[PDB]
């Protein structure tokens, strides 16, 4: 039995180095093992990707044609990151030049006058470019806030709630958003009712109780989607941090109608690991999807910033998938050198950043970290059962649809560590430097 | 809502310090949380304990009468560790003065000439003393090796296997052992077919294929136990390290006869964490028990060795229970100053060691670590759902039969760490020093 080993040694700036390797008959000793049992498959995953925001779009539009091509190939080429998922905003989010909605007054609403010109200039070009490289990407759309006049606070920023008498109107706008994008060759396959429905932000935000969020999904979105023949659309709820996952799910799915009309829950990583809540729901709601929909790290200039970011991405991804996660979607795919533009000054790092002045593209550690997963695991693959002799050696494995085994191993220890990947009567000894990560690919004999 | 907090700092050696504490209404911020959901109960646990071996018995017998009482109280008093489980060997194990069997020729067995002199002299006195403090202890017996003449290698040591024509006779000896102990007021409630059935040791050992081990349990042990009115006896298989747990269970429980006659699997920690395998079985075999039956650390006198031992016990215990474990049984309860007696020089540390030179008893760090669990969690308790924002802050919670909530938290980080235990709309902020451990006790309002 043989395979391919892709190894990264961040402290030496060595990333995704591939080389041919071969397994050997296993030794009797059972120490330092990372046992893999490909025959025992767990949950199915839908893919990996990042987010298209007005900010990312504006930065993309500012790239030279040469850079645009390089950027798109790096992320969407089947020979590179092969991104298969994506998330985008319905109207403005903080990563926009400013607030914007598809309709700004009750009068324009009544007269049916909507405007998508802004998305057509800032978002669609980037999305269309990506779709050219991978026309089969599964796209998800989520709102940060309904138009100002449809809210109790008359402001897209600062929280507030959707006025009860505007539920139908907001749902109708979302349908037009979908029709608008379909006209430009962009098909959406998933939606979330609202980004962080329980959190007030100084930027675009809107609050919904669990009863309100689920009612909007089942009573308003579902019937309309069906009438448009968009029955297969997936709808996710929560779309917030992992600490409140179980509490929300419990309340939401207690109602049979919600269980039937909602596909699963989306979650973020801003409050930490909380992997146990993903696992509990994976066991209680085996037929629902638990999607990681957003995460990012701040801009930091100290010596250890890149290594810390590397850890944050790998640690959360491995834990999520080992716990029942159905997919991974990073936040902004791209941002400028300072981590913008953001209309509220909430600057953040993105795996790829671009400097327009010198027309220089930069790949941060996180880009390579995500790569240990996305470059090798395909949509439809299932996580496989595996175990590690030491929790500091983080690991998770998958079996692609074609049977290819894929194992990701990350050493969070501050020392070089060893392990023996054991698959039945075959094994391969690996040595990882501190913070090193390796992806092993192989097929049954 | 009030509670009790028991805190330990292994470096400063301030163990199990208790103080009254109070929860406060939760703050809106959701960072640094260890979320607990008592309403969601997981697996039930049977208790905590240690092992009685000839070695431990000899050391116990060597103590002064005052030290014997101190020792017994520390481990079995309801006001101390309150051990509720125990494991002991059927015939000799490595922690014995030497090899010994209850009979050594088919002729003597045939005529009922068995000898329990050594058990009566070295094991029964210790066991009886413990039973005096806790008459309801759940005792488990496991063999390391059948008599030499019943094996293919005619040696209790060095592996070999039970001769097929001796299955009935070995089973009878086991029954005789049970009747011998019963006549001495000692009732056994559980058995394992063989200690480490796939491992050859320089000391007492015996190999069994999974087919052989299960057949012995179902085809020979069960019938005999039933005819003696011991049908309630629990039988465990595997009784080895966690790395081969799923593989063995898969093969054993594929047969209906085995599923109906075997109560679960026992396991050790000698090859590392491998927590995922416990979790997988907890999901696939929800009605079977996954018991941790043995573990110990070697004698080590280098700097910080006590902290490492403290870590080993707490880390494995927390991981096991979070993953589906039904109980904890430590290896030798007591050993001499050097970590013996052991007839193969396999010296190990025990939570309590006795120095016969000056009649001094010493409690190692591991004793206190185990206490964070055993002094507060009662048999029949159920693990509760909980999650941590940072897995370096290891934690597991329980709900005792009387409703008391118990949360164990261990900080494996190298710096002081903070966390907010969140129970519904109530919280309590805790600060743990490096390697610190805390047990929080409380009841619902």
């Amino acid at each position: 039995m043989k395979g391919r080993l892709i190894s990264s040694d961040p402290y030496r700036q060595q990333f995704l180095v591939e080389r041919a390797v071969s397994f050997s008959h296993r030794q009797r000793d059972c120490s330092e093992l990372i046992s893999v049992l490909p025959r025992h498959a767990l949950q199915q995953i839908d893919g990996f990707g990042g987010s298209f925001t007005e900010g990312a779009g504006v930065v993309f539009n500012s790239m030279s044609e040469k850079t645009k091509a390089q950027f798109l190939s790096l992320y969407f080429s089947a020979q590179e990151h092969n991104y298969t998922l994506a998330r985008m905003p319905i109207q403005s989010c903080d990563f926009s030049l400013g607030n914007y909605a598809y309709v700004d007054s009750s009068a324009d609403l009544q007269q049916g006058r909507l405007s998508f010109s802004r998305d057509e200039a800032h978002l669609i070009p980037l999305i269309s470019g990506a779709l050219r490289l991978n026309p089969h990407m599964k796209l998800m759309a989520s709102p940060w806030s309904p138009p100002a006049f449809m809210k109790t606070n008359n402001d897209m920023n600062g929280g507030g709630k959707l006025r009860r008498e505007c539920y139908a109107d907001w749902a109708d706008i979302i349908i037009n958003y979908l029709l608008e994008y379909r006209r430009h060759g962009i098909n959406v396959q998933a939606l979330s009712v609202q980004n962080e429905p329980v959190a007030v932000k100084t930027w675009d935000s809107c609050l919904y109780s669990v009863e309100e969020e689920t009612a909007f999904a089942v009573q308003y979105l579902r019937p309309r989607l069906a009438r448009q023949g968009m029955d297969e659309m997936e709808i996710y709820i929560w779309d917030h941090d992992k600490d409140g996952l179980v509490d929300w799910a419990e309340l939401a799915f207690a109602d049979e109608a919600n269980y039937k009309g909602i596909n699963g829950l989306a979650f973020h990583w801003y409050t930490g690991d909380h992997f146990s809540q993903i696992q509990y729901l994976a066991q209680c709601l085996p037929d629902k999807k638990l999607l990681f929909s957003e995460g990012c790290v701040p801009m930091e200039s100290d010596a250890g910033s890149q290594i810390r970011h590397w850890h944050t991405y790998l640690h959360d991804m491995i834990g999520n998938f080992k716990s029942g996660c159905s997919g991974f979607i990073d936040w902004n795919l791209l941002l400028n050198s300072e981590g913008g533009p953001n209309h509220q000054g909430n600057l953040c790092e993105a795996p790829i950043q671009y400097d327009a002045q010198n027309d220089v593209l930069r790949r941060n550690h996180s880009w390579y970290g995500i790569g240990h997963f996305c470059r090798y695991v395909r949509p439809g693959a299932r996580v496989m059962l595996s175990s590690s002799y030491d929790n500091l050696l983080e690991e998770v494995g998958f079996v692609n649809p074609d049977g290819e085994r894929v194992l990701v191993v990350y050493n969070r220890d501050v020392q070089e560590r060893r392990c023996r990947v054991l698959d039945g009567d075959k094994e391969i000894a690996l040595t990882l430097p501190p913070s090193g990560a390796s992806t092993l690919l192989w097929r049954q004999e």
